[PDB]
């Protein structure tokens, strides 16, 4: 069921901004693990004298990271007067953020048709106010509301280049890497109690929710008109044998925000082989790999969707294969980003549910706790 | 003139702490970018509820990267009770150190006899103590007291494994990355005045003045007995044409910090061969190259010490070189290594003054400012 209840009209995913101590570093190893181009930046060398913003592209991924300089430098600045790129931007919010939660996703940013109207439309249905619109050089509108926790909803719309005020990078400076990303399918945020966070953020954007089929973890997945903008949440389950991964991520964060990103791939194995060859080499680390009884195990359940040897690509990568009633889930889930046990990135590719492909096509992977859990006990056994 | 006027006995460089927002980031950054391995750690996995510390090597080099955890996970801790396992670390001091400063050293770290002799004897010669000696696991001892700005100067000792509670990384996380580079020659601070600075911390070392042979700096090089460890200073020239690089340093860190490491290779062709090649795949970008006038009147300087085609793979690189009346100096400089014009690498490599090496052999470089000033000028009229 899909009562395509927006209140105003979404796009797409646009981009995902980081919240760092230091842009540079962390945007180079991004790059480096992920494959990703430097596409934009907007600094000192532009003449932003608040902060320091790069940009990461992958297809139609797009990674900013940001960091505050010293308030000296823009002292003599007022909002009118600003030479920052995203007028969003507050030194002690940013310092406030990274001191209290470390490394982690500051803005969700989806594209619509109308920011000013998205944002008017959000407060007056009960949405948070975070930033009020504001016109970018007669071109381009942001705006933001609170999402949870100190993470933000900002809404983008274009008249008709990331952003004004961005320069293009050179292309000396920006080496052509691609491991085969090319979109966000969801950003995924931890809290408390899901079900207050859910009414909260589906009561002002509209979103409908999308349907699943002791994992540590109840969860829904709020979506958009064509479900091509998908908002998971996840809310802790108490008293279990092992410790809920959400408890652990809300006690290391300081409380709700993003738990993970996860990224299309055109080609997983592709993807997983160029970023398994750069773990130790400065880029990202893996989950460990289910036990090969799950990959035994993947006969039965996808045994018509990918051949044996495709299944062997599989088990050698440490890929997770789940299925709903309309399409296949490949995915994987990285270690933690940086030094807390917090945000992860997931890499999934979907097959199926061609018309495009309709968003969500196989899910999320919820079937993959029991599978996991099943292949580790019966390696055990064998 | 070498008084040898230590008034501890110093044997050499240690390593050196950055302070950073996310440890990891920075870290896995720096070892692709220098080609150093991934030796040690201290942090969640080792039982560190305070600060997470990742230990990079390269021969003797020793690089430590340290950012602190929520204070919450360490709320019921004192220090007799303490998890950190550099007990000077600050949560405070340090998420203060980082915002004030961004990405930078915090900590110059040189081996001595017996660290608490050596506090003791700095600090009744005027040293401002910073943090008291703590002997860990009745096995190392660690004290503190102030170089410059908010940088320390932290005296190591051992009885007889970087640091008690740092567990050694296992080898499949860590990749054996080699570049050529092989321990620090000097550390390089910026200060507003010189002379209080000098006066300072030679007062409280007994190191001594180690002898030169419009370029916006005075310096000094503060050297120890054997002139191992080397500490050079800088102040801003002001009034100048082109603003002074150590007053930008000074604006944009907030003041007094150390500008640059430099870092000895033992094959520096080699080492800009293998960083040029990561520059824009997450490594580190070097300065923009001398004119070739500046290659061609190396011949009449160096012709003696490098062949021309030696001569040739400097040009290539980008490869400055100074001789003083012992040596010959071959060095390049990064930009900066994070988002702030402040700290930044040096690259060097000596020839000349066996005996072993004496310390300090070919110099620093400053006559390059000259040389690099006539390349250009006369480089515009060719
Ligand atoms: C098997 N599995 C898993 O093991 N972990 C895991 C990772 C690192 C450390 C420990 C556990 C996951 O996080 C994980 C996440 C998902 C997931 O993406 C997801 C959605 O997007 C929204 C609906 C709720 C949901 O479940 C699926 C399977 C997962
Ligand atoms: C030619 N040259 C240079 O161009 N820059 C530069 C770098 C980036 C941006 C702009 C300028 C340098 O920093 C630089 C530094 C040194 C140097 O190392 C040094 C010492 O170690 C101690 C004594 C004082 C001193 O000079 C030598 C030459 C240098
Ligand atoms: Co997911
Ligand atoms: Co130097």
């Amino acid at each position: 069921k899909n009562p395509k209840s927006d209140k105003f009209k979404v796009k797409r995913f646009h981009h995902i901004e980081f919240w760092c101590g230091d842009a540079t570093n962390v945007a180079r190893r991004f790059s480096w693990g992920l494959g990703m181009r430097f596409s934009a930046k907007s600094d000192l060398s532009t003449g932003n004298m608040v902060h320091a913003s790069y940009l990461l592209t992958s297809g139609d991924l797009r990674f900013l990271f940001t960091a505050p300089y010293s308030p000296s430098l823009s002292a003599g600045e007022i909002k009118p007067t600003t030479t920052a790129s995203i007028p969003s931007f507050d030194h002690g919010s940013c310092r406030s953020f990274f001191s209290s939660h470390g490394l982690g996703v500051r803005a969700v940013a989806i594209e619509v048709e109308d920011a000013e109207s998205a944002f008017s439309i959000s407060v007056a249905n009960g949405a948070i106010p975070s930033s009020p619109p504001i016109v970018l050089n007669e071109a381009v509108t942001i705006a933001e509301v609170k999402l949870y926790g100190d993470v933000v909803l900002r809404y983008v719309s274009y008249k008709a280049e990331f952003l004004p005020g961005f320069e293009r990078v050179e292309d000396a400076s920006s080496f052509p890497l691609d491991y085969g990303i090319r979109r966000l399918d969801h950003a995924v945020g931890n809290v408390p109690e899901l079900g207050p966070a859910l009414t909260y953020v589906a009561g002002f954007t509209g979103f409908h929710q999308f349907a699943e089929f002791e994992s540590g973890l109840n969860s829904a997945v709020l979506a958009s008109n064509d479900e091509m903008v998908l908002l998971p949440i996840n809310e802790p389950v108490h008293g279990t044998k092992r410790k809920s991964q959400i408890q652990t991520y809300l006690e290391h964060n300081e409380g709700a925000g993003l738990q993970h990103l996860a990224l299309m791939s055109e080609d997983i194995f592709r993807t997983l082989r160029e970023m398994r060859k750069r773990s130790s080499i400065g880029g990202f680390d893996f989950m460990p790999s289910p036990p090969p009884t799950y990959y035994q195990n993947l006969k039965k359940r996808v045994g018509d969707v990918l051949s044996d040897d495709q299944i062997k690509e599989c088990e050698e990568l440490g890929i997770l294969v789940d299925r709903d009633d309309q399409g296949t889930l490949l995915q994987i889930f990285t270690k933690p980003l940086g030094d807390r046990p917090t945000i992860f990135i997931e890499i999934i590719q979907r097959v199926g549910c061609m018309m495009y492909q309709s968003g969500g096509c196989g899910g999320f992977g919820k079937g993959n706790f029991s599978e996991l859990f099943k292949s580790i006990e019966e390696y055990e056994k064998t």
